[PDB]
């Protein structure tokens, strides 16, 4: 992608001061608060990609305070997925709960990516939580998230069988000629 000069200066400075709480906070107040919207999104996106999740959480906190801020599912998705990839499952789940409270609407790929993230980290309970949220979505569920779950839940046949049963009951016709279980 595409990272401007101010955004790049901030990213290098945050990573530089990462372990000094004192210097970091002053740097944030001095160089990060003035960032324009596009540049803040650019900085949090790069931190998330690099899995500098502690700095990303700080950026998200600054962002929420901005005059232009409006809760966005993708902004939450990106952070949660970065957290799961860094094995901060509790922080990730907590952000997912906060997202739900803001009444946002994950698309199917969002449910699926979060679920894959939790399963990868060996957290079936968290995956199932997101799965149960997916079943309550306004949208009808797509099959892909079920295939992910059934393959990630082999070591946990009670969870896997429950998912398998939710599918057959939700897609009687589709279960028949296209098993996600298979």
């Amino acid at each position: 992608k595409l990272i401007g000069k101010e955004a790049l200066f901030v990213i290098l400075g945050l990573k530089r001061l990462k372990e000094d709480d004192e210097k970091l906070d002053k740097f944030i107040k001095t160089h990060v608060f003035r960032l324009l919207k596009l540049d803040m999104l650019a900085v949090i996106g790069e931190l998330e990609r690099q899995e500098e999740t502690a700095l990303a959480i700080k950026m998200f906190e600054v962002i929420q305070k901005q005059e232009w801020y409006q809760p966005d599912v993708f902004m939450y998705k990106d952070l949660i997925v970065s957290l799961a990839k860094s094995k901060r499952m509790d922080e990730a789940m907590a952000l997912w709960e906060k997202m739900k409270k803001e009444n946002l609407f994950p698309d199917s790929q969002t449910y699926t990516e979060v679920i894959r993230g939790f399963l990868r980290d060996g957290c079936p309970a968290d995956a199932m939580n997101v799965y149960e949220d997916m079943l309550k979505s306004p949208d009808p569920p797509e099959e892909l998230p079920f295939r992910v779950l059934l393959k990630g839940l082999l070591p946990h046949p009670l969870l896997r069988n429950k998912v398998k049963k939710d599918f057959e009951e939700l897609f009687p016709e589709k279960h028949a000629y296209d098993p996600p279980e298979e």
